[PDB]
């Protein structure tokens, strides 16, 4: 396999299906990437992650740099060896979680300094250091380091942050290219910014295309804007990106968000399963989500979902999983996570097949009618 | 297979190796039984429990009767179906955990009433109700309901509790026998009491043998007495039990306790892996236990144990597991538990093979020399 090759096999409207070939494996698109935080996809062995259908996982740079540490992971042979996942890994830049999780942040044109939320130790990220950390981890797809644009953002502030992000995209490009081993074996994605503003999204797309990346993320969404607005921004934003490279919608999302985003030209997705306020009991089904903690499931012998081919739905009942989650048992988290990630992969497979067969628009309609019945 | 058949294939001193055949499967002895609390062996799918080598698991009646409930489990098809373990299950009587975990206990000749530690709901156990609950769960090996003798115990109090336990053993026997489905498909074990007193242990053995059981547990140990005293009590207590039935040492124990107990005629074991005060990081190795949380393991690329054939030792390093446990990750608990239970099964296999080959005494010496080096 080559370092990086994206091929589009079939199209329907703005939707595409195809493959990304990389040294560590082939990624089928549209793709969902399970999120590994601190070098683990929560409650799953890597072989189980693979069994669900995942071709690639995401690793969180911010968490990894804090624990166990990037240099340590490099000394130990890299993230793949460390956690036992031998297929592609995309690493984020760490910037988002610095803003959301850390304290005492000091931002500048050079980067950001911050205090760890674990022990208040002082750390730093910059375009150069982020790229270096992702190299030390042995990442296959490296994300350019950008500046977080909060939602909502004024036009001036959105513009300033986008402009800084584009300067940082060039710095990221140069850092990546100057490191021979990384340039020859990994890929680099740029991130479009500009908040909800069409003119800024266009300037950002133009800047990224001029620099040139292996793929293009739509950044700055999934931060509270709501689906209608997100879809509105995608409507104009995705066509601005180079057609012949993958389009990655960072942090998205719910099944219906994924379907609509694919309808708008997105090829790659990631998100973390909810846990707060009993949401860890949320199971996806083709008839919409259910919360397995609900008392109505206490004697329900049916599987989580009636069609799902996952091992959890083959072997255990709603009643059992209800009990485990209510009891706070680790096996509850294991089974819920395996089923939910398997559900997402089955959704992606149905999306890929429907685009390949020129019936994706019909699939989207059928999906929504049932999911929201 | 028959309802119950214990066959001794080989002996060395007081040690025995053989098989218990039951309807749901064959149990190799000496046997270690992983403990399932609330219908799960912590952090392991049943297929993983089986993969480690376990032939039988233990279920905790006290926990099951509180959550999800015995009647509910029966309605749902029994414990085996509920949790997805199709091999034999031994259930305890629930009595021990009533005393250790519940509150507002009221004890009498009839049984015990108590308040749940989960919600303060009021519950009851008696010889009859304990046997009934174990039936509702669909237990393969049913434990007679006895009265807990605390350590230390005065001779008078030890005698009184032992005498009550023997009356309750007869009540348990009769309850079990009066239920046709249970009598024909399950087995019933009696529990010897008498604390550290030889005369009481003898009276208890005689009473149990007169009633007649499928197996005999040595109760009242692993409650703070220390290994020397436990071994001293086993020295005189085990020979009092019928030779031709299994001997079950409840709640034991550490690897070295198991070896010494087999040397003294014990065939079956169970215990729960420690978790308190960082003990969840305790991994067994042939060179003694280690605590994986220790900083010295942070860059150690070796497996938990150098000889262990378990999947964890095949695939991940000490450094990785150190990180997971320090980070509080669920996968840490998964991997540690799988390795530790696999280690116990490998110990049992080495015990069985050495007895079969008439070299168990040598094995015990070699084991201790290395484990305590
Ligand atoms: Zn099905
Ligand atoms: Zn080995």
């Amino acid at each position: 396999r080559p370092r990086f090759s994206f091929s589009i096999a079939a199209r329907e409207g703005k939707a595409r299906t195809g493959t990304i070939e990389m040294k560590r494996g082939v990624i089928r698109t549209p793709a969902f990437m399970p999120v590994g935080t601190a070098a683990t996809v929560k409650a799953l062995k890597p072989e189980t992650v693979r069994a669900t259908g995942a071709d690639i996982i995401l690793g969180n740079t911010y968490h990894l740099m804090l624990r166990p540490g990037a240099e340590r992971i490099a000394k130990l042979g890299g993230l793949h060896s460390f956690m036992g996942w031998d297929r592609p890994i995309l690493t984020d830049s760490g910037g988002f979680q610095v803003m959301s999780l850390s304290s005492l942040t000091k931002q500048s044109e050079e980067g950001v300094t911050f205090k760890s939320h674990l022990d208040g130790s002082r750390h730093m990220l910059s375009p150069e250091r982020s790229i270096e950390i992702q190299h030390l981890l042995g990442s296959d797809i490296v994300m350019a380091f950008d500046e977080v644009t909060p939602y909502p953002a004024t036009p001036s502030r959105a513009a300033s942050s986008m402009e800084r992000s584009m300067r940082w995209a060039k710095r990221s490009r140069d850092a990546f290219d100057s490191r021979k081993e990384q340039a020859e074996n990994a890929a680099l994605f740029g991130i479009q910014q500009g908040s909800v503003f069409e003119n800024l999204r266009q300037q950002s797309a133009d800047a990224l295309a001029e620099i040139g990346f292996d793929g293009y993320a739509v950044g700055g969404l999934a931060v509270g804007e709501g689906q209608d607005e997100m879809f509105r921004v995608l409507d104009f934003s995705v066509p601005m990106l180079p057609d012949d490279k993958p389009h990655y919608l960072m942090g998205v999302g719910k099944p219906d968000d994924i379907v609509g985003a694919v309808e708008r030209g997105i090829d790659m997705f990631d998100c973390v399963l909810p846990t707060r306020s009993g949401r860890n009991g949320q199971a996806f089904t083709w008839d919409g989500p259910i919360n397995i903690r609900n008392a109505r499931f206490s004697e329900d012998l049916k599987p989580l979902d009636s069609e799902c081919h996952c091992a959890v739905c083959q072997k255990w009942s709603r009643a059992y999983i209800h009990h485990l989650i209510r009891a706070g048992e680790i096996l509850g988290a294991m089974l819920m996570t395996e089923h939910n990630i398997a559900f997402y992969q089955q959704l992606m497979q149905k999306i890929r097949d429907s685009i390949s067969e020129g019936r994706f628009s019909q699939f989207a309609q059928d999906f929504r009618a049932r999911y929201f019945a």
